[PDB]
């Protein structure tokens, strides 16, 4: 009973930021914003997993209007007020060099929202997905691999899992299995929310596992940069063993990028035990297990 598309993205809601906090630290590389809206009023309800739209001011090359962009929802249904009035996005001011020209170019849309003010009123589309929605099962394992702003989802499971708050609100959903959270970032400053992920494998040890893929600060053994799949190779076994459970659900989420690693680290774990990844893959996904979102 997921709720989708309760703004069109030509009837978007028009609500108010509220604040712009920074993610990444002194030394980081680039910009990553912690962004939380305004619902109050307007009856955009979502869940964790879904995603909503922003569509920035202005009009393309092509004179035409800015289609909007999509970005994961990185607070839970009741947005980090815990009081369902609010809703934040983890967002990377885009920015790359141009193929030919060296000049420096950013991203609109990205830009846009890393730098928007405070009491600034922004178009918000969705919410839409119903690909990475967390099991209301309890019992439940939850593994996650994701990479950058991938996290993004990620938080919005573990808050409803372990941030107390939730725990409080969310009589219902009192997590009892166990989670793991693989996570690829280029620097430790780019470790987004390093603090309350840290945090929570605090409280709660034996319910969450932290495994950090920090690719230019770690080389693998192959003498390159360390990345999710690397991570998912070394406790290949371990995630393939922990995989066929039925009570344990996947998340990716960030270049598909890895996607291929992760296959590769699974399914070589999955042979020694006579298995075919390939095929028993498919069917996790005909399950609804194996939640993938990249971009
Ligand atoms: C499901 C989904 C989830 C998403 N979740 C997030 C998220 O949580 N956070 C986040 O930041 N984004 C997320 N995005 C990405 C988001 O849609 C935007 O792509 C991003 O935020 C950039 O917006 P922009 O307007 O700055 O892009 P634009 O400025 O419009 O740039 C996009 C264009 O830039 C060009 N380009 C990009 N890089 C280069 C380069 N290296 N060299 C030459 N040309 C280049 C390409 O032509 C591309 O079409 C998500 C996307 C999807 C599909
Ligand atoms: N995070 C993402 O999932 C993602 C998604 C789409 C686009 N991008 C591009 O990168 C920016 C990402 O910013 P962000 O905060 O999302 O992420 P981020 O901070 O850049 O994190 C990306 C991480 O992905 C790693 N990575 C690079 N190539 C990989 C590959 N081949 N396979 C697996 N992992 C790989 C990176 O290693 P190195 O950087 O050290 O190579 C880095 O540690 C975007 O603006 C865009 O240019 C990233």
């Amino acid at each position: 009973d997921v709720p989708v598309n309760l703004y069109r993205p030509n009837a978007p809601f028009i609500g108010k930021v509220i604040s712009n906090e920074p993610l990444v630290k002194e030394g980081g590389i680039g910009i990553v914003q912690h962004i939380k809206f305004d619902l109050t009023g307007g009856n955009l309800k979502y869940i964790e997993g879904q995603s909503i739209g922003i569509i920035p001011p202005g009009v393309d090359k092509n004179g035409k209007p800015e289609k909007l962009r999509l970005y994961s929802i990185a607070s839970t249904r009741h947005g980090d007020d815990v009081d369902d009035k609010t809703i934040s996005l983890c967002v990377r001011q885009l920015e790359y060099k141009h193929p030919e020209s060296g000049e420096t170019v950013y991203g609109v849309c990205s830009t846009y929202l890393t730098h928007i003010e405070p009491g600034s009123e922004v178009k918000i589309t969705g919410p839409v997905g119903k690909e990475m929605l967390l099991p209301d099962d309890p019992e439940a394992n939850v593994i996650m691999l994701a990479t950058g702003t991938g996290i993004a989802p990620m938080r919005t499971y573990l808050w409803r899992m372990f941030k107390d708050a939730e725990r409080a609100a969310n009589p219902e959903y009192q997590f009892k299995g166990f989670s793991w959270l693989v996570f690829g970032v280029p620097t430790t400053p780019n470790i987004l929310y390093k603090e309350e992920l840290e945090e929570i494998q605090q409280k709660y040890p034996d319910n969450f596992r932290l495994t950090y893929a920090i690719s230019r600060e770690q080389k693998n053994p192959q003498g390159g940069r360390m990345y999710i799949q690397d991570r998912v190779a070394e406790h290949a076994d371990q995630l393939w063993q922990l995989i066929k459970n039925q009570k344990t659900h996947t998340y990716i989420c960030g270049l598909r990028g890895m996607e291929e690693g992760i296959d590769a680290a699974l399914s070589a774990a999955a042979a020694k035990e006579g298995v075919t990844w390939s095929d028993y893959q498919k069917d996790l996904k005909k399950a609804g297990r194996w939640h993938v979102e990249t971009w």
